[PDB]
């Protein structure tokens, strides 16, 4: 092991540390966004306090969010296309990303 | 000889992509952007079946729709399963227009 | 392997995608074809979208809109003489072709 | 991966304690310890965090129960579950008020 070996490996570690630092803030934000918009345009019964109560875990959770903003907002042809069939139930990751994005630009639309 | 039959039916089957949206691209979209003066341009059986696909999603699927769902607002790089959700988009928009 | 070698094979390789290229063009005129005569001659319950939806392949698809053209135009008798049976449910593939083809002078001569 | 998957689980714990904080920080004390203008003056994130945990101590906790609860008047150093315990209680303190 010699200087640059020592350099690149600390160098490599310090970049590990500060990507999951930013890891970290982006999963900040998209509680945040979450708590925004089922606060905004979801309904009392779907909150956090509830769904914890009733033993949902928080990915779960999300996940429901996003997937009743969808229904909400996005309609059900534009679902059948971008998820390629009209139930969403099975629909949740990249694809769940695309369409709650599709959710917003519809909200931001409709206003 | 059966594995050259399956080549076959793939061949029928992107093949309906291949004229359906020629046949619909030609009454939505413009005169300009048709086949032989694409290919006369210089431009390959897939360049401009991803073109077409492209003016079809900037046509039917808006730019808040391209720069959310697609994360860019150029479709210039975005081919891929992406485009294919955004031209199945421009197909929902078309049929509820 | 010497520099004549590579040339033919760099030329067999290319003539070998430029043949696929061809197939895929031929093979988008077929479908064409068999989107425009589905539209114009024969009902709408024999549409690609219901006929997916009862579960159906596309090459099924395309053979039995073939054979509902080759009904509804062609003569018994002229089945009977080119395909040498009455029944069509067996005549899938190039005796098809001929069929439509003869489908095809069919309705054009009646138009 | 369920390793790296629980070491998510408690990111996304540590980043909702962290967004809850802020945001009744935010309210309650001052725009000057806003996270932005922290970082400009050069403060890591979790140096942030502690330093916002002891404001609010600091707000709401009295001087008293931090002289005797944690053992010293000043909450410059008594980070960890002592500092837990304050902010419990400052969180108890804006709840009666």
């Amino acid at each position: 092991l010699s200087i640059n070996e020592r350099i690149t490996k600390e160098l490599a570690e310090v970049e590990e540390r500060e990507r999951i630092e930013k890891q970290l803030l982006l999963e900040a934000e998209r509680i945040n966004e979450i708590d925004t918009l089922a606060k905004a345009h979801l309904s009392n019964h779907f909150n956090k306090e509830v769904l914890l109560a009733k033993g949902y875990t928080l990915k779960d959770i999300m996940q429901a969010q996003r997937r009743e903003l969808v229904r909400k907002f996005v309609p059900i042809e534009q679902i059948k296309a971008i998820a390629k069939v009209s139930d969403i139930s099975h629909i949740d990751g990249e694809i769940l990303e695309q369409l709650v994005s599709l959710a917003k630009v519809n909200i931001k639309l409709r206003k």
